[PDB]
Order: structure tokens, then sequence, then C-alpha cells
């Protein structure tokens, strides 16, 4: 509804979604930092039901036919409507690891994002 | 194979899974704490062709807290890495946000650990 | 040096810091959020001899002479100078809790700080 | 008395804490892992009135990754509550922020939780 569209954060990168009556994310995102290159799938969750802001998750695994990057990072926010949308999250990245390395596994971060 | 199946965290939450060849997961989510009752709808992604190294799989996975029973207006997502072995493993951290006003939204977020094992 | 001096973030609330030479940070925090009032008492270190922003990181324990929270802050960062200095950070606040609700005992966010 | 003492993390680290009656927290920190050689100075805060309802302790501090020997450009800060007992513990969430140029500063902190207990 107001979350299906296309969007942007401040890095440049591009996240294109769909939502589902049932509450289910689809869509494909484009990263402009990392180990990245092309579209990646996305998979996510939203209160279909929302009373205040809604809630909403998805994860991206950098993984697709062109590259692999061995980590998946998940964004966890909320989306605030009005004449501009916006979506905050915070995201956490985790890299595959071995055992001895597994203390410095994962990233924190925070994105904003504005719709198109 | 070795991710596709049932789960318990530390409080005793039940995580129910299925990963597909591609690269998706999918499942149902049971919480042993907090405004919930009932199964609940998840979705994720993992690396479907990880490293020969030893190293972990990554992985991640959503829950919004809304299924026919109650609504707590929250989602869950868990990021984390999968650890193969006679007695495996998910290890993850977890963010949880509400749905809150803008008086409220520098709180709206929690973050913990759960660690996943098969018993 | 850089950091010594009054900072604001997005909140309206007030740190007043003091470094010292041997990577030590003192001073006040003034709280415009949660159950707080008055001046608080932080701690902290720096990087003394950095190469890139400057890592640092601070403390407040949500207790003075007037209110008690019973919980505690912690903010890690980086120092960026030039016209404009910044601190850019992430936060934990933890609570103290039973053992029963320990699960929701820590909430994570980001404020940027401002210099006066 | 509670937490003024030697504690040790899962990851064979040394924590050794001395707190003030006035909130005060201070001490010296020694890393098994990472860019790290030798002790480095700590300091930090904790409720030095703490509820009397069964609750833990709220403290936090932070470490700053240069001594006389080496300088990591890095910092890092526990948050977390202290449980006294038989089996005391310190639970803890930590933020561990690297100093980095701006085209970097999207990777610049890692965050990850530890125990530590007397043993
Ligand atoms: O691009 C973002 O918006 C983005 C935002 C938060 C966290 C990660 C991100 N991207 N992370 C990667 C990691 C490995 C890659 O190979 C490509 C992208
Ligand atoms: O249940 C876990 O395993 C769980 C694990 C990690 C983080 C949160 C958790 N649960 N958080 C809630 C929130 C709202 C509810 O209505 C039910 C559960
Ligand atoms: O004010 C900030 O900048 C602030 C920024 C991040 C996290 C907490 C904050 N303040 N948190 C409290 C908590 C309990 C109180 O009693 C008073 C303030
Ligand atoms: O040592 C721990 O217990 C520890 C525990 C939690 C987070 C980080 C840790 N250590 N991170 C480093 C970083 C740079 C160094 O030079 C040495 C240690």
């Amino acid at each position: 509804a107001g979350i299906t569209g296309t969007w942007y954060n401040q890095l440049g990168s591009t996240f294109i979604v769909t939502a589902g009556a049932d509450g289910a994310l689809t869509g494909t995102y484009e990263s402009a930092v990392g180990n990245a290159e092309s579209r990646y799938v996305l998979t996510g969750r939203y209160d279909s039901a929302p009373a205040s802001g809604t809630a909403l998750g998805w994860t991206v695994a950098w993984k697709n036919n062109y590259r692999n990057a061995h980590s998946a990072t998940t964004w966890s926010g909320q989306y605030v409507g009005g004449a501009e949308a916006r979506i905050n999250t915070q995201w956490l990245l985790t890299s595959g690891t071995t055992e001895a390395n597994a203390w410095k596994s994962t990233l924190v971060g925070h994105d904003t994002f504005t719709k198109v």
C-alpha cells in the first residue's frame, strides 16, 4: 500500500518492494557498498493491521548469480507515512566466519529510506 | 538439510524452518515470552553456497508479531550463522522494533542474542 | 583538544566534556528524554594518538542526588574534526531487571552530536 | 564489594575492577583476541543504589585500545547488569567502533555479547 514502491537510502542503494495483503514483503535490493553486484532477492514481513508507525523487517543474503559475499543483512524498523514516506531502520550484517573469528562476525548500523 | 528442522532457543521458543535449495527460509515461530500466543509466520534468506574453509553459513529471518489471535504491532529480525556438526547450532543477534509515535521513536528498538539448538 | 567542549544531540541533550592528555574523558550529561533530571556524571576514554576519525566511548549511570532510573547508557563512536566537528555514535541503554525480563533489558539507538 | 574483583569472559579476557561507593568503575582489561597486547585502562559507571525487587544492577564501561605497546585506533563499550548470588555474573552487550575515513564509516561498528564470571 504505502509500503509498496521504490526507495533509496543515504548510501545510494535501491530497495524495490511489494507488500502483500497477508503481511509478506517481496522484492529486490541493489547495493552501493561492499562486495556486491546486480540485484539480490529480499523477503520480509510487516504489520498488516497497524494502529504510530508500522513495524517491519526484511533480510538479504548477499548471493546472486554473479557474486557471493558469504554474508547476510537484516533490517528492522518502522514505516512512517505522510507527504514524505520514510522507513527508519537499524541493521545487522553477519559474515560467515571460522569459530576463532566469530566475535567479529557482526556489524551494526542504521539506514533511512526515502520513497520515490 | 542441515538448517531444515525444528530448533529451540534459551527461552524455550520454537523455530520450525525449511531451507530451499535456492536460498529461501520459510516456516513458523512460537514464542515463550512477550505479548504472543500461538504460531507466527517467518521468512528469511541464507547463503546456499557457503565457503569451504570451515566457516559458518550466514542467514537471517523476520517475524511480524501478528496472527489470528493477537497483534503486538512489532517485528523481530535475527541475523547470524549456522554451524554444523554433531551438535549443530545457530548463533544470532536480534533487533525487535515496535511501531511508536515520534516522541517515543528513540526507544523503539531492543537488541539481544539467541542461541538455537535441536534439543 | 578538539573533543573538549559542549555538544548537543538531536534530542536536545547536552554533553560537557574534557579530554585528558592520558586519554581520559570526564564531564557531565544533561538529558532531554526518559526518567532524568539535572546533571549526571560521565566517564570515558578516547584514542589520544589517532592516525580517519578518533575512536571514543563514554558511560552515564542515570543516578544523581535527585533521581535514580536504575539504568545506564554507553555511547561508542568516533570524533570527526574540521570546520564543524561531530561525534557520530551508537548507544546501548540497559535497565536493571528481574531474570524473567532480562530479554528486554537493552535498547539500541544512534545519536549525532554537534559542537557549540 | 559484589562487583569489585577479577572477572573473565568466554574468550578468556581478564577484567579487574574496583567499584566506588559513589558509582565509579575503574580498573584494567587484558584481551585474549584482537590487535592487543598487555593491559588497558578502563573507566565506567554503575547504579550505586539498585532496586530492592531482585533486579540486576545496571552498569557500563569503556576501553580505548591504546597502551604503551600498541594502538588499534578503536574503543569498545560494554553495557549490561551485574547479578549477585552464589555464582555471580555480569551479562553484557558491547559495541566496538574503529576510527575510519568517511568511505568506511558504514562498517565502523561491530556488535557482540559477553558473559563475565569469577572463574
Ligand atoms: O548496501 C546497503 O544498503 C547496506 C546497508 C546495510 C548493511 C549492508 C549494506 N550492503 N551490504 C553489502 C555487503 C556485502 C555485499 O557484497 C554487498 C552489500
Ligand atoms: O520469543 C523469542 O524467542 C524471542 C527471541 C528474541 C527476541 C524476541 C523474542 N520474542 N519476543 C516477543 C515479542 C512480542 C511477542 O508477542 C512475543 C515474543
Ligand atoms: O538523553 C539522551 O541523550 C539519551 C541518548 C541515548 C540513550 C538514552 C538517553 N537518555 N536516556 C535516559 C534514560 C533514563 C533517564 O532517567 C534519563 C535519560
Ligand atoms: O578482548 C575481549 O574480551 C573483547 C570483548 C568484547 C569485544 C571486544 C573484545 N576485544 N576486542 C579487541 C579489539 C582490539 C584489540 O587490540 C584487542 C581486543
